[PDB]
């Protein structure tokens, strides 16, 4: 799809067997996802934003379906205010910027 | 520009006579600059993000060329570690996402 910006660019994403939603975040190097069930293991990781860091857990070669399209990568889950898709499976479904 | 995000999607940008680089950021509602010296009345605002919140100085009919296009609009200053661009400007050089 082509996707304008007038509105939040919120997609669909299948991870871990559940259904959620997520922004495609061209200003996130990685995804970041809310507290949800993953399975396996994990290794803690901080990450910085606007008002300060949060505590995550890093999961490597997760599966996502995004919008309809699979990618495999990490996923960091923790205390994210919203469900962020970052380039590193923006890069895998071939996501451009365009003006 | 077609833009791919392998790497962090950053343009040049004129502000209040400066130039800065800044982040095309489809995951920010709002443009959010480092502190700089702007000319004019401002708001006090707070705006939240992945690890809490920041105090902004809100400047409204702002004029910024991004990567060459010019726009008009809010931008808010303090203290994010990184400038960026939001979609209160991108929808103006018309900036779209493609996969
Ligand atoms: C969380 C997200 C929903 C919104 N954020 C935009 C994201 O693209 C921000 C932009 C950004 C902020 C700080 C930083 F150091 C680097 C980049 N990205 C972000 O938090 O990403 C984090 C995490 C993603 O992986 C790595 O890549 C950058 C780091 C790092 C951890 S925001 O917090 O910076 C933001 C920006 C503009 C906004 N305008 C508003 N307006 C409200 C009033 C609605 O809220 C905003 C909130």
């Amino acid at each position: 799809p082509q996707i304008t910006l007038w509105q939040r660019p919120l997609v669909t994403i299948k991870i871990g067997g559940q259904l959620k939603e997520a922004l495609l975040d061209t200003g996130a190097d990685d995804t970041v996802l809310e507290e949800m069930n993953l399975p396996g293991r994990w290794k803690p990781k901080m990450i910085g934003g606007i008002g300060g860091f949060i505590k995550v857990r890093q999961y490597d070669q997760i599966l996502i379906e995004i919008c309809g399209h699979k990618a495999i990568g990490t996923v960091l889950v923790g205390p994210t205010p919203v469900n962020i898709i970052g380039r590193n499976l923006l890069t895998q479904i071939g996501c451009t910027l365009n003006f």
